[PDB]
């Protein structure tokens, strides 16, 4: 049951004033993601929806660095021989992957300033 | 039948102006808690959405003290050999613990100002 | 079809300007009660939601007076061998008791001033 249009518009409107990485932005986005459990595809939809392309690029760089760090350290069930981290997360049989991807996404978003 | 994004958005918006623990906030939060019948996990999510980390920490300490006294006295449904009240309240077959957790939560949050 | 968050939040939204006993307050309360046909549980929830604790206490004094008067006089389907009207209105198969309780509720609210 991925978010429809109205859910995403409520999400966008509530955070009009707050700048990326602010506590309010992070709070609301954390609620949304932890309520809907969206795969990487849908998180990309949301990120391209809310902020500009510059913020998306910054987030992508930060998320790539975080993926490298937390994948060399180790992940509970990351089998990197069966596809990249993004693809495994989007599989609906890899709940752990979805959870870790969501946490990495949120950390990268919070790590702008 | 857990709450959805719209319910949380309405709960936060209706009480944006008021202060934590004000009679208005207490009315709305008590109604939500008594209506949706949530466990500890959902209550933690709601608190993270509503108030900042400072208010979250203060409520955490106050609720720790309240749960401390309550379950140190001894409660009808609490069996300390299975886990902390935060975990028993998350099992849907322990509604007594869930209601006690809800009431300790609301009282603790009301005791802030 | 017991009311959710949205219904009660509306009710309080349009019962915010007026004061208890005023024509608007009673209009809205009577409409809601006549529509959802709520028992004593939901009625007490609605009252705790709407007004301060002082007004709720006053209303309950008036309601106890009305209920005592009616039980002395006699109710069509009230059988005191099982429990008070207070508890007889929670059973879904006692529509008469529930509607009588709703009417005493509305009267006691209308007679506050």
């Amino acid at each position: 049951r991925p978010w429809q249009m109205k859910d995403l518009q409520a999400i966008k409107q509530e955070v009009s004033q707050a700048a990326p990485g602010s506590p309010q932005f992070m709070q609301t986005i954390r609620l949304a993601v932890q309520q809907f459990d969206p795969t990487a595809k849908d998180l990309q939809d949301l990120l391209q929806y809310l902020c500009s392309s510059l913020v998306a690029s910054l987030h992508h760089q930060q998320l790539d660095s975080l993926i490298s760090e937390a994948e060399t350290r180790g992940i509970t069930g990351y089998n990197p021989l069966a596809g990249p981290l993004r693809v495994q997360a989007n599989n609906p049989q890899q709940q752990g992957l979805r959870r870790e991807y969501q946490q990495l996404w949120l950390a990268a978003f919070a790590a702008l300033p």
